[PDB]
């Protein structure tokens, strides 16, 4: 297992990350100082997540103290769906580079295909409850990250949570200046996205499995909901190789050359996570795993599944 993967662009991205999701501002600057001193470094950010200023402060002391260079580091973010306008692209970038305290991004994605009215609210409403749409489409949107790299602010630019025929959209751009590098997906035994790997994957696009935990501290969790985490058949896979369920959990995506970001604010967690360089899954132990696919989504934007870009009809 190599710690990294080749880039469309010719950049090298660590394949383990720490994801910053839901994670406290008053906690998430010691889990990345913490993770940064146990080996991590990449770190998956989002300017939705309310947390990159507190991220920034734990990456400025890391550099300030020499523990690691900017060069070695690895930081991701994302263009939340309200700035997919032409002329707020660029703003919204330097502000998450301004909470980061970074003079550029290595990764920079479209965080939705969806694009949303822009105003000060995340989530638009209409007097009903359905998220308002811009009509700006997600090609202009590509431009619009063609000029961050152009420009010094990013060092690549992908895309998340996009179907096979967005990508596809994407790919036959009339005009395509940069291919995405990337494609952030959900990705973990219940939700394998087989066929949307294979297909990015013979596009040269690395894929980035996201909630590879499950995300068990998904706000509408509920208790009939599946749980990764206590599932007895990871579990004994777990115990075969003497390793941790999360463990095997973040080696799954690894052996299937994907990036993961598992999340924690937790030290000994953080720490426990990384150790995955050490031990193999069989391939059977990998069938196995796959074969607990149910289509199961964390993260299915229930609030709008009208939009004309909604990623998960298909
Ligand atoms: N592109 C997108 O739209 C998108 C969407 C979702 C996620 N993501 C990215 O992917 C990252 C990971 O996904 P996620 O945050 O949904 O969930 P996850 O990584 O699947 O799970 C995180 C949860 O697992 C717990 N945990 C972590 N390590 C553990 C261990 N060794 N043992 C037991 N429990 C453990 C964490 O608890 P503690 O923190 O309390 O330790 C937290 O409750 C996000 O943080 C974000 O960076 C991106």
């Amino acid at each position: 297992m190599a710690s990294r993967i080749l880039l469309n662009n010719g950049a090298k991205m660590p394949i383990l990350g720490l994801g910053t999701w839901k994670s406290p501002p008053g906690q998430v600057t010691e889990a990345v100082k913490v993770a940064i001193d146990v080996g991590y470094r990449h770190i998956d950010c989002a300017h939705v997540y309310q947390n990159e200023n507190e991220v920034g402060v734990a990456i400025q002391e890391k550099l300030r103290e020499q523990v690691v260079k900017r060069e070695e580091l690895f930081i991701v973010s994302k263009l939340w769906c309200t700035y997919h306008e032409k002329g707020l692209v660029k703003g919204a970038c330097q502000k998450t580079l301004s909470d980061l305290k970074l003079d550029y991004l290595d990764l920079y994605l479209i965080h939705w295909p969806t694009g949303f009215k822009p105003g000060k609210e995340f989530f638009p409403l209409d007097e009903s409850g359905n998220v308002v749409p811009s009509d700006t489409n997600i090609l202009d949107t590509w431009a619009a990250m063609e000029e961050l790299v152009d420009e010094g602010l990013v060092k690549a630019i992908g895309i998340s949570n996009f179907n096979h025929l967005q990508v596809e959209m994407i790919l036959n751009k009339p005009g395509l200046k940069y291919k995405p590098a990337v494609n952030q997906i959900e990705c973990h035994p219940y939700l394998t996205q087989e066929k949307l790997i294979q297909y990015c994957q013979s596009k040269g696009i690395v894929v980035t499995a996201y909630s590879p935990l499950g995300s068990p501290d998904r706000p509408w969790a509920k208790p009939e909901d599946p749980s990764l985490l206590e599932d007895p058949r990871i579990k004994a896979i777990a115990a075969k190789h003497n390793k941790t369920t999360a463990q095997v959990l973040i080696r799954f995506p690894m052996q299937r050359n994907l990036v993961v970001i598992p999340k924690s604010v937790t030290p000994e967690r953080i720490a426990e996570n990384f150790k995955v360089f050490d031990f193999e899954l069989s391939s059977q132990d990998m069938t196995t795993l796959l074969s607990y696919n149910r289509n199961w989504r964390v993260c299915a934007l229930l609030s709008c599944t009208s939009h004309k870009d909604y990623p998960f009809h298909e």
